């Protein structure tokens, strides 16, 4: 990917890390399925 | 978001699923950190 783009990714991986509330929306369910289908679990 | 970035971000996951190896990489390493960190593992 462009760097540019993993640079945003990134930035939203920090924001995250610190406050998952984005995570729990509709928006980002395939996200948190993805974390799912390689064992994770998305956090509170 | 920015529409156009969740855009982005589902088709850069799908690519992940096609490609795992595109996690790999050192520019990556903060992706499986992360994944890591909800008790996941990025694939082989």
């Amino acid at each position: 990917m462009d760097p540019r783009k993993v640079s945003e990714l990134r930035a939203f991986v920090k924001m995250c890390r610190q406050d998952p509330s984005v995570l729990h929306t509709e928006e980002m369910r395939f996200l948190r399925e993805w974390v799912e289908s390689m064992g994770g679990k998305v956090p509170p």
